[PDB]
Order: C-alpha cells, then sequence, then structure tokens
C-alpha cells in the first residue's frame, strides 16, 4: 500500500471559540468550520446518532493540520484532557516556533501553564511542555542555530 | 502573522505506548517509516516532562512525505499511573490521527489480520472520501482514509 499522508490529528473540547483562539496564538490559521451531522459520520465512529461541530486549523507550512471537534450528539463520558504526563495513550502535539521564550510568555500571559520548565538539549535546541485551553497538554520547541 | 513570533512547523504527535517495539511494527504497517530509536536518561528529559527522575524509550516515526511524525514514548521509569488508549470516541481530549492511504480496504484488511479492529463501517462520504476508525495496536484510535478520483 502507500501512505500519502498524516491528515491531521484531532482534539475533542468543549469550546470551539476557546479553542481556536488558543491555536491562533500559537499560529495556526482557522481553515474552516463545520456542524456535521450527517448519519455517516455515526457509521464511522460506531456513535450512531451524532452530531459534531469541527474547526480545521493548519500550520502556515501547510503541513499539518489540528482539527478542533465539540460533541453535541452523544454528549461526551469521559475526560482525558488532564491526563499526567506518565499516561498511556496519546499525550501531545509538538511546535517548533521562531522564539520560544516570547510564545511561553504570550501563552502564560493568557492562562496557560508550564508544566516543567524551558529546557535545553545540548546545542541543538530548547522544549518545554505547556498546558493550554482547557488544560491540553501541548509542546513548544526552538531549534538553535 | 504574528509581531514577534513564527510557527516553523508541526513536528509530531505523541503517543505513549506500553510496547514500543509493537507500536513501531504497527505503524510501519500503516506506512510510516522509523527514524531513530532510544532510551533517554538524561535529567534534561524529565525536566521537560516535571516527572523528574525519568527513563524512557522514545522512537521517532516519519511519514514517506517528510512532513509529518509520530513520536512512540515508553515509560521504564517512574510507571504509567493513568491510560486513555481505549478512551470512547466521545472523550474530551486527543482523539486521533488520521492518514490517507492509497487503498483503504487493503490497509484494512492487513491491519486487521494483524489484530486491529474495525470501530464502525468504511464508509463513503458523498464522491470524495471513503473512511474509517481503527482500533491499532494497544487499541489505540487512527483514522483511514482513501480519495476518490
Ligand atoms: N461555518 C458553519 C458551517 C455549517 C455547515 O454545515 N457547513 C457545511 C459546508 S462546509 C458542512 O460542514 N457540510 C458537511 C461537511 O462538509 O463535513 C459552522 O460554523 O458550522
Ligand atoms: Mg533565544
Ligand atoms: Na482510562
Amino acid at each position: 500500500n502507500k501512505l500519502l499522508r498524516m491528515d491531521n490529528v484531532s482534539i475533542v473540547v468543549e469550546s470551539l471559540d476557546n479553542a481556536i483562539s488558543f491555536f491562533e496564538e500559537i499560529g495556526l490559521n482557522l481553515e474552516g468550520r463545520a456542524n456535521v451531522e450527517g448519519e455517516w459520520a455515526g457509521r464511522v465512529t460506531g456513535l450512531g446518532s451524532q452530531c459534531v461541530e469541527i474547526a480545521m486549523m493548519v500550520t502556515p507550512d501547510g503541513h499539518s493540520r489540528i482539527e478542533l471537534s465539540r460533541f453535541l450528539t452523544p454528549p461526551t463520558i469521559a475526560d482525558h484532557r488532564t491526563a499526567p504526563v506518565n499516561a498511556l495513550g496519546y499525550l501531545r502535539v509538538m511546535f517548533t516556533v521562531e522564539d520560544i521564550d516570547e510564545m511561553v510568555s504570550r501563552l502564560t500571559k493568557h492562562g496557560a501553564e508550564l508544566v516543567g520548565e524551558v529546557v535545553q538539549y545540548e546545542n541543538s535546541y530548547r522544549l518545554c511542555y505547556i498546558r493550554g485551553v482547557e488544560g491540553i497538554l501541548i509542546g513548544l520547541a526552538e531549534e538553535l542555530g
């Protein structure tokens, strides 16, 4: 077979509006919104009667996307947005930015919180884990040189 | 456009798994390639995660187009203490990564042959896509799609 591409990583959130704003602070652009109320969706997910509203975010380079999703029906029945770092399953998406200090300062001003501290790996890069919108874990890195 | 910054790219999405060997094998079947694999025990890693004294084995998978990556992590210490690998679809938090493949039927057939399970049906969306959700390695939710025309 052939793997054409990794289209996107989806994240289920409580507020699409708040999620969109947070990711726009990171640098992604809102690419579109859609009220998915079809019945085919339910057939894919195995939920059946399903209505979800999504907002697709895309990075400036056009290669990566984040699909923000809010369930209307059926309502959500669990939450792992603030699971610990040492937990099995999806952990975080990592973004490389030009200036990690300015990004940490701006995000934190808007409510985000560092999980560890900003760390330098040799002379190659700097990175950190931060909890952003709705406590969701996100990684940030800066390439040195 | 950000006055004092620039988003260069989304480097990767990472998944914490029980078996690095099995997870690597699974994503290889999906079509990603293994760039590297290593044990990381330097204290710097623990400062990032906030766990402190940690030892984790990491594996970096990259897509053929070279634009996307999946980082697989396995904790030696401290042990894991929570699991959302099999969280329901209608749950808050990271849900699934979606891959577009050449032939979804062959991929579904092959993956399920190796123990993966189709969540619902392989559905056709109008005249543009055919897609499904699959519980892959360790029940981890993945999305698959094939473009039509
Ligand atoms: N922008 C509206 C769009 C609502 C809507 O239903 N749009 C159509 C056209 S993009 C849609 O999403 N159809 C189903 C699909 O393409 O997934 C919103 O805020 O949800
Ligand atoms: Mg600097
Ligand atoms: Na759980």
